[PDB]
């Protein structure tokens, strides 16, 4: 099969029945299994790149296309059970994973390799292999006696057992508030007719996001906001706290039993921050940089504050509590720049956002997107796409937009890697293929699909990771489309929401859905002059959860809510309330990228030196730069570091000049 077509590149298939995920799984781990079962079993003096290396590697990609016909149903599938047989496959999936990255027998074929190999005859992406393969070994303690391996695992699996119990808490809560239309003050008609009603004058309002934050940002009464926070931010509780002081300590132990100060150490390795110290600096001269702007910000809500309370004669307490927040910056956003998101959201069909958003990016990368006719696909709604590259002919991959709600699928914005974009055994490569799911509003009464400007900068945030995953062309399948750094995958992402915030660029994206009136030049400079608002607390808000992560992860005799209220007294200038704990609600703590928190902020600050530094430079639809990005950035995948990808594009090392001129210091 050829790099010029599609044809037969891509043979997922989305209309699996429960039987046949559940067939497919068992088939796939045990065939794997063979294959780990023969290196494992090699002779290390005969121990070579072509039954050793090679081996892994051919695996490593048939598996990983296997396993998304398996894993992704649960996303998106519009049978339940499907999806149910899908999460099932995960599951066994994920264990069978675990399983061969601990294989001891396979570990020690590949140091052999390693040694005996004559790592300059090889090309650097197969020593990086064999260099990142051995140090995943070392980090999953394979090169440690079986005694302190055997502990190590005992302490894994109940660090599992534990961020499991931490989340299924928080999710199964089911806490709930009455309060009187009185009470709910200044709150949309559309909000509380929403709401369920007592047997008394009273509507019930529980803590799930879709409930508190309109409530923490409208509504005028005081104390309602004060009662929500404080039942918001004191959820599990007990039984989180109770998890955070074994947790943290096991995560603790299992550094040392691996070599490593601390968690932090261990998880910062992998990033392109690289240390615990390096973390630190970066978040303490951050808020040194920006604590001016939030004393600004800070000032200006409190004279808001103190002024309505008396234009209300609710009395004044002189500060900015945590039920406050949120309430006085939206006001915020309201005085500066009355941007009405409801009347701009006219300005954006679908259509006319999707094909704008198209072409852009087909004219900045040098791409060609084509529909594809009559698309095998998982739904009705979803639309494929194959992507040349406008110079050669050569097809890089598909992409697949599954844009609306939909019972069952996935309620976030994600984009899914489905097919890697790297070798196959005879050289031929594999297709990339990518899924971007989102939730946009649907058509209601007989308006098309109109999207917020916020949906408009989500749009093209994910279709940041599907370019990425899509023009990735690697060697190996574990190095190929987003596989990066974890404190880097953020940054083509990022990078590209710039381009909402771009009056030339919001031209081609909107059109009134009506008439089709472009939208007024007065409007567009309020809207890309408000991206900035509330900045300083804002970013100052998300660096304080950057600390209290590290600090979880740098310590363990810590208490989480002390940890918290000091960094937010100290940085945020907003006291956490007495009595709360809100790192016990603290989703990212147990499941998922713990001690990386502090990841996103750090990729803006290179996103926004690649965007200033290189496309505001030289015109930020310029060609030239655009390919220099996909081919420097992009391409790559994660074959390559992310600062050496970074130094590469940019042609000298990245640094914060950029990301402190936009914020306005
Ligand atoms: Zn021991
Ligand atoms: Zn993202």
């Amino acid at each position: 099969m050829s790099s010029y077509t599609a044809a037969g590149r891509n043979v997922l298939r989305w209309d699996l029945s429960p039987e046949q995920i559940k067939t497919r799984t068992e088939q796939l781990i045990a065939q794997t299994k063979q294959v780990y079962d023969t290196v494992g079993t090699i002779a290390l003096k005969e121990v070579t790149y072509e039954n050793c290396l090679q081996v892994l590697a051919d695996i490593e990609v048939t598996y990983i296309v296997e396993r998304t016909m398996l894993d992704f149903p649960q996303h998106v599938s519009s049978d339940r059970e499907v999806r149910a047989a899908s999460t099932e496959a995960d599951k066994k999936l994920s264990r069978f994973d675990i399983e061969m990255s601990m294989r001891e027998d396979v570990f020690q074929r590949i140091v052999h390799l390693q040694e005996t190999c004559d790592l300059e005859k090889i090309k650097p992406e197969a020593r990086r292999y064999l260099e990142k393969s051995i140090k995943m070994g070392k980090r999953n303690g394979l090169h440690l006696s079986e005694h302190i391996r055997n502990e190590i695992k005992s302490m894994k699996k109940r660090m599992s057992e534990l961020c499991i119990d931490f989340n299924k808490n928080l999710n199964e809560d089911d806490t709930s508030l009455v309060f009187s239309k009185a009470e709910l003050g200044a709150l949309p008609d559309d909000f509380i007719d929403s709401l369920e009603k007592t047997d008394e004058d009273k509507y019930k309002v529980t803590l799930k996001y879709p409930h508190y934050f309109p409530v923490m940002k409208k509504c005028c009464v005081p104390e309602t906001r004060r009662k929500m926070e404080m039942a918001f931010h004191t959820r599990c509780k007990q039984e989180n706290t109770a998890i955070l002081q074994q947790l943290l300590p096991l995560r603790a132990q299992v550094a040392k039993l691996l070599g490593y100060n601390t968690h932090a150490d261990f998880v910062l390795e992998l990033n392109t921050a690289k240390s615990t110290s390096r973390v630190a600096a970066f978040l303490d001269d951050l808020s040194q940089k920006l604590k001016p702007l939030g004393e600004a910000e800070r000032e200006f809500i409190l004279s808001l504050k103190k002024k309505e309370c008396e234009e209300r004669g609710f009395e004044y307490d002189g500060k900015i509590n945590a039920w406050d927040l949120h309430y006085y910056m939206t006001q915020t956003e309201e005085l500066k720049y009355s941007v009405d998101q409801e009347s701009l959201k006219e300005y954006f069909p679908i259509e006319v956002v999707t094909e704008g958003l198209l072409s852009i990016y087909q004219e900045l990368l040098g791409l060609s997107f084509e529909q594809v006719p009559d698309a095998h696909v998982w739904n009705k709604s979803v639309s494929l796409y194959t992507v040349k590259d406008k110079a050669t002919g050569e097809v890089l991959g598909q992409f697949y937009l599954d844009l609306y709600p939909r019972e069952g699928k996935y309620n976030h914005a994600a984009c899914f890697g489905l097919q890697p974009g790297c070798l196959l055994p005879d050289g031929s490569r594999m297709m990339s293929v990518a899924a971007l799911v989102v939730n946009f509003s649907q058509p209601v009464a007989g308006r098309p699909s109109l999207l917020r400007h916020d949906e408009v900068r989500t749009y093209f945030h994910e279709f940041g990771h599907v370019m990425h995953q899509i023009c990735a062309q690697t060697d190996f399948a574990r190095f190929s489309g987003t596989n990066v750094e974890t404190d880097f995958v953020e940054v083509p992402s990022q990078m590209l929401e710039n381009w909402v915030w771009d009056v030339d660029s919001l031209r081609k994206l909107s059109k009134h859905y009506k008439d089709g009136h472009p939208i007024t030049d007065e409007l567009l400079e309020k809207l890309v002059a408000s991206r900035l608002v509330n900045t300083g607390l804002l970013t100052l808000r998300q660096i304080v959860l950057s600390k209290v992560d590290q600090s979880l992860h740098t310590n363990a005799t810590l208490d989480a809510a002390s940890e918290y209220a000091k960094y937010c007294t100290e940085i945020l200038g907003v006291a956490a309330t007495p009595g709360t704990n809100m790192p016990a609600t603290f989703g990212h703590l147990a499941g998922g990228y713990d001690g990386q928190y502090y990841g996103y902020l750090w990729s803006e600050v290179f996103s926004m030196d690649m965007f200033h530094s290189c496309f505001k430079k030289e015109g930020i639809m310029n060609p030239e730069v655009g390919m220099k990005y996909r081919n420097l950035i992009l391409k790559p995948g994660g074959s390559l570091d992310g600062m050496d990808m970074l130094q590469n594009f940019l042609q000298r090392e990245p640094n914060q000049k950029a990301f402190l001129m936009s914020r306005g210091l």
